[PDB]
Formats: C-alpha cells, structure tokens, sequence
C-alpha cells in the first residue's frame, strides 16, 4: 500500500488491538476506490491459525447492510414497496395494532418500539407469529426509532416472500452472487469452517448462537476481501450491472428519517460530510445508538448524497464489526475482530485513518 | 416500418384526422427500443408546407416532462430536495400561507390550490412575487390535486437557481444536450423558423403567446424525431450515461400520490399496467384528492406512463410502457380532444403488445 495508508493504518489499528486485547483483527480499507488489507493475530488463538485474506468473521448488525440492500433489491424489482401494509405479505399478521404499520416503518425501526431483540423463547414459525400478534407499541407508527432486531429481521423475512424464495436463496442469488461475494455466507458451508474465525468472549472461543431472524438481522458472516468489494459496491452503485441491484443499493443509502444529525436509510446510516467526529463517536455508543429518539420524516426520502458519512457497526458475543465510507471520496473503510469490543473505539479508530486520507 | 406497425398506425390514425379535422400530424412508435416515424399533412396550410421528420410542433404541458426530468436532475445533484420548504429557494416568499408547502408539493399541483394559469397582468419577476404573495389556498398543503401551470412553473424556477443558470441553459446543457435533442428548443431560433408548424384553432394559424413560466409549464417545442429520442431515454433511463440525468428521469416517474387509478410523478403521470382503457380516457378545473405514496414508488416498470398537452393551436401526447419497451408520440397542429389521442394511442400499443 501508499506509504500514507500504511502508516495512518499502523499508528491506529495495531494500537487499538493492543488497547482491547484483541485476538484477530483485518482491516481494508479502500482509497481512490483500490482496496489495501490489513491483518494481525488470530482467527483461532488454540489452533494459531493466523488471520487471512481468507477469514470469515462475525459481521453481527453490519448483516442489517446486506437486508436493506436485498429489500431495496425487491423494491426495484416491483415486488414490494415500503408504502404497503405489513399485512399485504402476512396477512396471517392481523391483530389491530398492525394497522398502519408498513414495510418502511419495519426496515427504519419507526414501528413503534418493536423490541431490540426477539426473545429467546421465539423459536418456531408459530412462537413468531404469536409474539408479533401480542406485541403492543410503545408508540405510534412513524415517531419514535428504537434500533431493533425484530423490526428489520420482520422486513427482511417479509420483504422475499413475492419472490417466493427463502432470505438466504435470495440473499445469494440477487446480492452476494452478482456481487461476487464467494466467501459470504448466512450458513457456513462445511467447506468453509476451516477458514471460520471464532470469536472470543470472556476469554473463550464462541460462535454466534442461533435464533429468530437471526439471518436477517445479524447472521451473515465473510471475509475481509469480500467485505472490501461489499464497501467498493455501495461506494459506486452505478457500476453495477445488475439494475435492481444497482438501485437497491441506491435505495439502501436513502435519508427516510432525520434524528439529530442522523439520517436512516435501509441498514445503513448516514451523516452529511463532513461530520462532527466526536457526533458519529459519542453517538455509536449503546447507551445511545439503543435509545429510543423521535424521528422527522424526509417527506419525500431524500435520494442517496454522495458527500456523506454512510456507515454501520456489527456485534455479536465474540466479534465487533465496523464499515464507513464516503461515496464523494470514493474512500471506506472495514474493520472485522474476532473480539466485541466497544463501538466509540471503532468509529473513533475509523474517523482518524479516513480524516487523514480524505 | 415492419407492415405491421404500419398498418396498425394507419388504420387508427387516419380515421383520427379524418375526424378530428387535423391539419397536420406526426406519430412516432416506439417498438422494441426502435422508432418508427409517419408524417401526414400540413405544418402550414396557406403556404403549403408539408409536416415532416424535421417540424417543430409545440409540446404544450407535454413540456411539464421535462421541468419534471430537469428537477429530478437536480435533485440528484443535491442542488436541491422535494423535502425543502418552498421558502428555502425564495426568501422573499414571506406570506404565512407558504408555511410548510415544499417543492414536492410545487411540482405534484398540490400545494393547495395554485390556478391553472399565471395572470396575463404578470410578466416581471417583482410582479410574480407578488402573484404568489397574494394568492390564497383554498386547501392545506398535500390534500388535493388541481392541475396548474402556476404550480409545476414556479417550481421549475426554483429548481435551477441553485445551479447559477437560467431555466433555459440549465434545460439545454443539462437535459437536451446529454440526449441529443439538438432540434428541441424553448425559443425557437431564426434559423429554425422554416420548420415551425403553424397551430390551428377555429382554422386561424396561432402560435403560443408569451407567458410568466412559459418556459416550465408549456413552451417546448420539438419534432417527432426529438420525442421518439425523449420517449426512448424515459423508456431506459438507466441506459442513459449522466448518472444525475438517469436518476432525474427516474425520479420523475416516481409515484407520489395517488387520486384514482392515476399517480403523479414529475411531470409525468403513471398508471399501473395493464390498464384499462376508460381509466385513461374537457374540464376547466378539476379538484382532487390526493393520497400520499409514503415513501414514493420509485419508477415501476409495468406503467402506462403518460402526458398530454395542448397549446391553443396544438394537441400533443406520449405515453409508453416500460416493461414493453413500447411508446408512442403524437404530435399535431390542432388542439384536439384529450380522449381521441388516448384512444388512439392506446389502440396502437395494445396491437403491438
């Protein structure tokens, strides 16, 4: 890599490592659009097999990127729309407080405080729709965003049904397929487990456990090579052949509502370039990325602005996630450890290599 | 053309000047992404002109497409949003009854209630703030459809100001240039002039008079070969190489508002396909409500996608199908009724559906 990049990667990353004891960590980051790699440690500390180009890990809530783009895929395609009842695909759903919720409310977290995870208890088809069917809103729909599994994860699932194929059918054939994406999987392959980082939680080797919509809320996992190619796609959009494709990705990067400096589009989330670091920093923390805030329609959604901050942290048990870049700059960055560790330390770590190569 | 499209457009049209008493027209038919042209009669009667590939017909509110396209185009370069307050672009726009109507609203005619037609009296800008500053809505922002010049024309003045260019050259560098609509003009130059129709109301030979917005709302003027170039850029926007310019056109078919079984896009207006005849086929004014699209339909390739237009001398229509790859334009020099050209139209594209 530019000597710049090198240099900016190694003063900032290899210490973070350091500092959050970090087992495993790859890095890309893309800059005039070209991606560098970065790795260090262990994607299995027992077995010592180092970090590789190779690597699958964990992206947690960075999936949330992948589902808003194959829905914005489904919407190009004339399949669904985001103004359509959640009822119109599960009419199954019919109990009264589900009136007037649509796919937009589902996608952005604006349903009405649909809960931060499905409970444990959720398993079956049946134990889903109970639980949807109960569930009654801490608010009105369109007011409040209350980031949440279950409000997306219920998107996702919904957003396949016209096209009648499963989430992960459509997932790898309308997304990582055209994209190229061969070492992105919702379900690792046994082909590929050799090459599955594990996480590690309180000293111990963890993958992520199953559960309800985990596919559509936080159970992709892939590589650092395939990652800088997902961060490449949604940088220049246009470049992509595949025109549902090329729109959903579009789409994804739209400003549907405004909290603070914020704006949400489909998984992703966007801020005007440039941003106020100690904003995107102070704000990736849980205390209150997770907090309920009133939100302001973009009437009609703002289409995607290329000088933006367009980013998303992931965790699970074991794994923290980062991805941000700058469509204007052709400039982003990804950040994949086999540890979680907290967010403001990834946004911080991202803002510094970025700022130094914008 | 391939017999039949020929035949097709022959045995529909010329019954249609027959009956319709049409001095002189052109069609052109879209047809798997190949345009196929007729001419018949004359541009100008008195000095025998015959219509041609080459005349220049005027759009009327057929122009409304591209202030729509232009807009979208704009709005892609994030000079500005649908969102923004209509105050956002014009300061001195201080009456109260402006408060909360945006450009959405400006370039979907429901912004409460603008008319139909700018007054004759306003032609200098001081003269149009003042227009807009007296006038009173009947409804709230976002409730009603009424169909006005006045409305999609100031927004069409708005939308450019951030670029620095006028109207015009924003038109031309931004939307005919790219497309090489090279013979599609707002003022139609001298050398031009040779090629102009004459309209035909109540057998006078009329051109449109100037207007406050004329420009926005209905003064292009182009020949069929022009609008079939038009019809196909509409018909594959993601064809086209200006990334700004293919998401204007995009947008502009977007869906954001619902009266009946019509949608209001940016100068366009859609249908879902297949549609039924009567849903497509006058009234001085017609006041409607609108439901909102939220968050609008981005362009939904199976559409009846259309536009009439009409000066006092010229009748104008296009109307294509996105998932066909099919379109028809027709221009004439006499402001004909609205459900003839549709009829007529739909006749053609569903023979070759």
């Amino acid at each position: 890599a530019p000597q710049q990049i090198n240099d900016i990667v190694h003063r900032t990353i290899t210490p973070l490592i350091e500092q959050q004891k970090i087992p495993g960590m790859a890095v890309a980051v893309i800059y005039q659009g070209k991606p560098y790699y970065f790795t260090w440690g262990y994607a299995d500390i027992a077995k010592k097999q180092p970090v590789t180009q190779q690597t699958l890990f964990e992206l947690g809530s960075v999936s949330k990127t992948f589902t808003g783009v194959l829905g914005g895929d489904a919407i190009a395609r004339g399949e669904i729309k985001l103004s359509d009842p959640t009822t119109k695909y599960w009419p199954e759903l019919t109990a009264k407080q589900w009136n007037g919720i649509t796919l937009l409310h589902l996608a952005t977290y604006t349903a009405g405080g649909l809960p931060l995870q499905v409970p444990d208890e959720v398993k079956s088809s049946s134990d889903l729709l109970r639980f949807y069917q109960n569930w009654q809103p801490a608010w009105a729909p369109g007011t409040q965003r209350l980031y949440a599994n279950s409000s997306i994860g219920l998107f996702g699932a919904l957003a396949v049904k016209p096209s009648g194929l499963s989430f992960e059918q459509a997932m790898q054939t309308r997304v990582f397929q055209p994209l190229k994406l061969n070492h992105t999987w919702i379900n690792v392959p046994p082909a590929e487990e050799k090459n599955y980082a594990w996480g590690y939680r309180e000293g111990k080797a963890v993958h992520v456990s199953p559960g309800a919509l985990d596919a559509k809320a936080y159970g992709v996992k892939s590589t650092i090579e395939d990652m800088a190619r997902w961060v490449q796609s949604n940088l220049k959009p246009l470049d992509i052949n595949e025109k549902t494709l090329q729109q959903g990705i579009q789409l994804a990067q739209s400003r549907y509502w405004q909290t603070g400096d914020m704006y949400q589009g489909l998984g992703w989330e966007m801020l005007d370039w440039p941003v106020n670091p100690d904003s995107i920093i102070n704000g990736s923390d849980n205390k209150i990325a997770l907090a309920a805030r009133p939100v302001k329609a973009i009437t009609p959604p703002t289409p995607a602005v290329r000088a933006s901050w367009v980013h998303k942290t992931g965790a699970t048990g074991g794994f923290g996630s980062y991805v941000a870049f700058i469509p204007e700059k052709e400039l982003g960055i990804v950040m994949l450890a086999n540890k979680n560790y907290p967010n403001p330390a990834r946004v911080d770590a991202a803002w510094q290599i970025l700022n130094a190569l914008q």
